């Protein structure tokens, strides 16, 4: 009655980590990305699979779902997540050697805000509200059209811990209002402001650009502890540096203001993803 072609050819490993591996694969001539989960990270496969079984997200700035596969092996289960493949790789990867102009910088950050607002918003008749809980430049992919997409819903919550470098102050000091879904949106907004800072640094103005650095590179170790982050973010209340050269450029002046309004200690003071979108559409 019909053939169900399930063979995927795994062509090259494009990522290896505590999570397992990501491969470029081929299905029926077409590139796909295949995340093979470590035993360490099986719950991330279950969480993302449960979310996609609840709501089939479809948005240009969310990494496109194709399949969740569980295959029985002699003595183990193998768990694969299959998505669209973005050959340019992660934003983290891309910013290491690429500099940006005003148009490309804004297109990148507005695309991320668009994806994030789509996750956060409840739609009736639709989708539940979703918080990501691990937003960072390695969890954002660059598309050939200059927009990005948000990846990895293995920690997402619908209405493993986040990456410590990107944790909001209320996560580090354990004051987060865990029974208020809005709390999780506000944690994502903090992380978004860090991502905005990482991107803005790579935008050229008046022949000047900063080298790629991760958030807090100048105040925590290469592999920071939870306590390292708490002392910087909560006790001393440090924030990422805004270079003087940004204040000669109208785009970077507006982006500095925006990232400041993602980093308030008081989570309820931070901008919403929808407000960030509106602000970004009025820059330049
Ligand atoms: C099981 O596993 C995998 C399957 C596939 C795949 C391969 N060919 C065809 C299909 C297909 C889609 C949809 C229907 C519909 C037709 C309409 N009718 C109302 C009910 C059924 C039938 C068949 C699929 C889903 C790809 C895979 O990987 C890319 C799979 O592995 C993860
Ligand atoms: C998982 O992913 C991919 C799947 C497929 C694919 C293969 N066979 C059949 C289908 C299909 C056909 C028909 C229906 C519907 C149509 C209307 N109504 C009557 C209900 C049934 C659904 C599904 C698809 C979608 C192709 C893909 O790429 C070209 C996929 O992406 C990698
Ligand atoms: C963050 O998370 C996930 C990401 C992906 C994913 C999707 N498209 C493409 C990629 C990719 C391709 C190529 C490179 C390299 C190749 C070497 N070159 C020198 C630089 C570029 C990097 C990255 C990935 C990693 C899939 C996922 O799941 C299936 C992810 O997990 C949710």
């Amino acid at each position: 009655q019909r053939t169900v072609a399930r063979d995927i050819t795994l062509l090259e490993c494009v990522g290896k980590g505590r999570y397992g591996e990501v491969w470029r694969g081929s299905w029926q001539g077409e590139n796909v990305a295949v995340k093979i989960f470590s035993s360490r990270d099986e719950k991330s496969w279950f969480r993302e699979t449960e979310l996609y079984n609840t709501v089939m997200l479809r948005h240009e700035n969310i990494l496109g779902f194709i399949a969740s596969d569980m295959t029985s092996r002699h003595s183990s289960t193998q768990l694969w997540l299959i998505t669209h493949y973005h050959e340019m790789g992660s934003l983290y990867d891309y910013l290491q050697l690429t500099t940006l102009d005003t148009v490309s910088c804004l297109r990148i950050v507005l695309s991320i805000a668009s994806g994030l607002a789509h996750l956060h918003i409840e739609i009736f008749g639709g989708k539940p509200a979703i918080a990501h809980r691990d937003l960072k430049s390695k969890n954002i992919l660059v598309k050939k059209n200059g927009q990005c997409c948000i990846a990895d819903l293995g920690l997402a919550v619908m209405h493993r811990v986040g990456t410590k470098r990107y944790m909001a102050p209320e996560v580090l000091d354990e004051t987060i209002q865990v029974d208020c879904f809005d709390s999780y949106k506000r944690v994502d907004i903090w992380a978004f402001g860090l991502v905005l800072w990482e991107v803005a640094r790579r935008m050229v103005s008046n022949g000047i650009v900063e080298d790629y650095k991760p958030p807090f590179y100048d105040v925590v170790p290469n592999d920071p502890s939870f306590e390292d982050m708490r002392k910087v973010v909560c006790v001393d209340q440090q924030r990422p540096n805004i270079p003087n050269r940004w204040f000669s450029d109208p785009t970077l002046t507006s982006l500095a203001k925006l990232m400041k309004e993602c980093w308030y200690q008081n989570p309820s003071a931070r901008l919403t993803a929808l407000r960030i979108k509106k602000t970004l559409t009025k820059i330049d």
